C-alpha cells in the first residue's frame, strides 16, 4: 500500500494531473528553448560569417579609421585624442574620432554588415593597461572576400 | 495526537497526496538528469577521442594554420597581423587569418573532427598578457593516430 494504493490513487487526484501536466509543459518549454539556442547556433555556422578583430592586433585601429571614414554620419562615436608637446613648449593636438562600443551598421557592397566593438569589462590587458576590446564583423552569405577587401582598404588607408 | 492523528489524516488529504507526488516526480526527474550526465561522460570517456592544446604550446599555432590551410572555406575566422617597421622606413604588413572562437567541423580521413577553440574570458595569462585559449579537437572511435598525423602535418607545415 506504500506504492500499490499511492500510485492508484494519484491517478484519480485533479491536483496531481494539472501538476505533472505543468511539469510537463515546463520541460518541454525547456526543451524547446535549448533546441532554437541550438538551431540559431547552426544558422549562425552555416549561413553568416565572421570576422573577430583582437585590439592586441594592429588592423583594430586601422579598421576603426576606416569605418569612421565610411560612415561619416555616426551617431555614436568615441574620441580619441593626439597630444604631443614638442621641446620648446610647442603643444600638438588633434581629435580622432572613432566608433563608440556598441552595435554598429554599415552598408559594404550590397550587404549589411553588422559592427560590433565590444569592451568585456572584466579583466585589464597586461601589455597595454586598457581593458580588452575586439571589433567583430558579422553578415549574411558565405562569401569572405568582403572582409578580405574591407581589411585591404583598411590597410592600404593606414599606410 | 500530534504524530499519530496527523500521520493518518494526510493519508486521507488529496492536497498533501497531490503535493508528495509532484515532490516525487521532481526528485525522479534529478536522479535522471545526474544518470543522464553521468551516462554522456561514461560515452564521452569510453567512445570518443580528446587532443587539448593550450595557448602556451607552440603547436597552437601549427594546428590553427593547419586549420586554416585544410578548411579554405571557413565562413568563420579572426585575423592575425604580422606588421614590422624595419629601419629606414621600411614597413612590411601581412594579414594571416585563423579560425575564429567557437566551433568548427572539418572533414579528415573519414570522419567528422569537431574543432573547439575555446577562450577563456575569465583570467588573464601573466606571460603573454592575453586570455587564456585553447583548442580541442574532438572525433568518434578509439584511435588516436589521427590526431598524431594531424600534429605531425601541422609540424612539417610549419617548419
Amino acid at each position: 500500500m506504500p506504492f500499490s494504493d499511492f500510485v492508484l490513487a494519484l491517478k484519480d487526484n485533479p491536483y496531481f494531473g494539472a501538476g505533472f501536466g505543468l511539469v510537463g509543459v515546463g520541460t518541454a518549454l525547456a526543451m524547446a528553448r535549448k533546441g532554437a539556442q541550438l538551431g540559431l547556433v547552426a544558422f549562425r555556422r552555416h549561413y553568416m560569417i565572421t570576422l573577430e578583430v583582437p585590439a592586441r592586433d594592429r588592423s583594430y585601429a586601422w579598421l576603426l579609421s576606416w569605418l569612421t571614414r565610411h560612415s561619416t554620419r555616426t551617431q555614436h562615436l568615441s574620441v580619441e585624442t593626439s597630444y604631443l608637446q614638442h621641446e620648446s613648449g610647442r603643444i600638438s593636438t588633434k581629435f580622432e574620432f572613432i566608433p563608440s562600443p556598441g552595435n554598429h551598421f554599415i552598408w559594404y557592397q550590397g550587404k549589411w554588415i553588422r559592427v560590433e566593438r565590444n569592451r568585456d569589462m572584466q579583466m585589464v590587458d597586461l601589455q597595454t593597461g586598457t581593458p580588452w576590446e575586439s571589433v567583430t564583423f558579422t553578415a549574411l552569405g558565405t562569401d569572405r572576400k568582403v572582409f578580405f577587401n574591407i581589411l585591404e582598404e583598411a590597410r592600404a588607408l593606414a599606410l
